[PDB]
Parts: C-alpha cells; sequence; structure tokens
C-alpha cells in the first residue's frame, strides 16, 4: 500500500457543498496499486463505513481507484460522493475532520490527540454511517462513532462534532474527569471547547455553538448548545451556583462552556490562549472527581505555568460564580 490523494465533496444541504481539491485540500488516502483499490485511511486517521449497522470489523472504507479513470475520486462509484441524508460525503468529512483534530493537538501542544494504555500513539478511528436514523455520536474508549441523523439532524460529521468526540478520549487519557456530576460537566465542556478549537484551527473562526451545521433547518433548533449563553437552550446553566445534583452533564456543561467563552473574550485573549489553559489543566492538574471550584485551581496553576495573566482568569471564574479563593487555602 502507498500514499495517495483523494478528490471529492463534503458538506450538507444547510451549510452547502464544498470540494476537497478546490475549496479545501485533497484528502490523504492509501492505495494498493496491484488491485487498483484505495482506502479511506492514512497513518493518523482511519474511516470505517458502518453501512448503517450497529457493529463492524473496523476495516477501512475501500473503493476502486483505477490508473485510467496520484489523485483519485472518492466514493464507491469514484464520483467524489457518499451521499446520505442530505450530506454529500460523511466519510470524506470524517477523514478531513480527523486530520484537523490530529494536527491541531500536534501543532498546538506537541501531543497525540489519542494514545493507547502504554503511551503509544493511537490512530483516530472515525466510524461513519452508524445505525439507522441515529441522531448522535459517541466515544467508546477506542474510537469515534457518528450517526447519519434522521428528521432533526444531518449526518453528525463535522469539525466540531469530531473534535468533541475525539476530545472525550483526550480527557479520558489525561485528567480522567468522571462522566457525572461536576467533573462530568467539565468533561462535556472540554469537548465543546475542543469543537471550537477545531473550527478555529481550520478556518480561523468559530461559531460559539455546538452543532448548528448539522441541525436541520426545519427542526426548530438552531444548535445543540450555545456557549455564549448556555441557558438559551432552556436547560443548560450559565453559572456554577445554578448547579443541582440531577442536572445532566450536557446541561451542567454550561458552566465551563460559558467560562471558556468569557475567558477567550477578555482583552488581549483569544480562543487559542483560553484553550491552552484548559488543555494544560486537563493534562497536568484536573482530577477525576474534580469539582468546578477545584477545576478553577487547575486552570490557575496551568496559566501560571504558561505565563498567562491570572487576574483575567480570576475575573472570568468569578463571573461564573466559581470560588477560586479556596485554591489559596
Ligand atoms: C457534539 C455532540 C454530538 C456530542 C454528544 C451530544 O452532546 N449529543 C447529544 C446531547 O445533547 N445529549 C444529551 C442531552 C441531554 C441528556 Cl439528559 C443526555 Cl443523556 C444526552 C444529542 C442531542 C445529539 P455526546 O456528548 O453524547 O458524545
Ligand atoms: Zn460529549
Amino acid at each position: 500500500k502507498v500514499q495517495a490523494k483523494g478528490m471529492g465533496f463534503g458538506g450538507n444541504r444547510k451549510i452547502g457543498e464544498y470540494q476537497f481539491g478546490k475549496d479545501l485540500p485533497l484528502l490523504e488516502i492509501t492505495r494498493d496499486s496491484s488491485v487498483e483499490m484505495c482506502f479511506m485511511e492514512n497513518t493518523d486517521v482511519k474511516v470505517v463505513d458502518m453501512g448503517h449497522k450497529y457493529y463492524s470489523n473496523n476495516k477501512p472504507m475501500q473503493f476502486t481507484c483505477k490508473e485510467t479513470p496520484k489523485t483519485y475520486y472518492t466514493g464507491y462509484s469514484a464520483d467524489g460522493y457518499d451521499r446520505d441524508n442530505g450530506a454529500a460525503s460523511p466519510t470524506n468529512d470524517a477523514l478531513y475532520a480527523g486530520y484537523v483534530i490530529k494536527h491541531m493537538y500536534h501543532d498546538w501542544y506537541g501531543v497525540e490527540a489519542l494514545t493507547k494504555s502504554d503511551g503509544s500513539p493511537m490512530q483516530l478511528v472515525m466510524r461513519v454511517h452508524y445505525g439507522q436514523g441515529y441522531e448522535n455520536a459517541y466515544w467508546d474508549g477506542k474510537q469515534m462513532t457518528f450517526g447519519d441523523g434522521d428528521t432533526m439532524m444531518y449526518p453528525l460529521v463535522s469539525l466540531g462534532v469530531g473534535g468533541h468526540e475525539v476530545s472525550h478520549g483526550f480527557t479520558e487519557q489525561h485528567s480522567g474527569l468522571e462522566y457525572f456530576g461536576q467533573s462530568g460537566g467539565m468533561n462535556e465542556s472540554f469537548s465543546d471547547m475542543a469543537a471550537q478549537a477545531a473550527e478555529y484551527y481550520s478556518v480561523g473562526k468559530n461559531s460559539w455553538q455546538i452543532g448548528p451545521e448539522i441541525m436541520k433547518e426545519d427542526s426548530g433548533y438552531d444548535a445543540l448548545r450555545y456557549m455564549d449563553k448556555p441557558s438559551r437552550d432552556g436547560m443548560s446553566i450559565d453559572v456554577a451556583d445554578d448547579y443541582y445534583g440531577g442536572l445532566d452533564v450536557h446541561y451542567s456543561s454550561g458552566v465551563y462552556n460559558h467560562l471558556f467563552y468569557i475567558l477567550a473574550n477578555q482583552p488581549n485573549w483569544n480562543l487559542r490562549m483560553a484553550f491552552d489553559v484548559m488543555v494544560k489543566a486537563n493534562m497536568d492538574y484536573w482530577t477525576p472527581y474534580s469539582t468546578f471550584d477545584e477545576g478553577g485551581c487547575g486552570m490557575l496553576s496551568a496559566a501560571k505555568d504558561l505565563g498567562y495573566n491570572l487576574d483575567d482568569i480570576k475575573k472570568s471564574l468569578s463571573e461564573v460564580t466559581i470560588n477560586y479563593q479556596s485554591c489559596y487555602v
């Protein structure tokens, strides 16, 4: 097998169709020239076509690429497409999203996005077309799985959704924030922060929302979540003092989502600087049962290591009613 390039399409009916090879770079694929077969796979990312099944052998998506129709059109029909539920090619978008997320973590932090139990780098396995009408995505400890959506959502393959799911793995392999209570809200938030960071890495801008690009225009929802004012969704909370023990992690995530938005918008600050503090806290300070307040201490320690302004962080923490005075015993 050799290194090859893939030309084709991505996007969906809402955000529009674009072309790998014109609007965005070509995709990194592999080819077995002896059999004129190509694979949606490279060293860093493997795309699996689940075929709307709930299980798979996780072999890479494979498609015919003939010397006489190097660069080849993607898709089982060699036309650049892999259409499903209003998306041009969720498998192309998954291969690109994995590239972006892998290179964001390498370029910004010199770290693998994912690693095995023994520290060896872990290939990003992006499993697409999962299930029948599955309107979600999930991380399972070793790979990222994305449905094709149904009446409410387009296929859930985007930079943001991919960044969110890969970063559940980043958290599991670092702080290990447990997926309930306050630590679980932080876990969810870090993944929503990484969705923004992936967008910022790719195009230098981010929506401050989760999933607007995959919500159908007739669903009645503009987005899954809003980071500037989480309570816009009717359930998420904007400050730590509004937390209660029965609040799901997808709603208590509003605390650190709002905090991330606030910090990134302090004078002189940007998304990358805010994410630097969060990533370093996840890597070096946050503990599996962290409270919101303890997570603020970790942010402060991380910022001190990086040389970043602590008063700007303290002001942001106070705005989401996190008690950082506790950090100084
Ligand atoms: C970026 C996205 C795709 C990540 C996933 C996610 O947030 N999507 C769902 C959600 O809002 N769930 C949710 C909300 C409330 C409760 Cl009570 C529970 Cl149980 C789950 C769904 C609505 C698409 P993930 O965190 O599960 O991997
Ligand atoms: Zn999540």
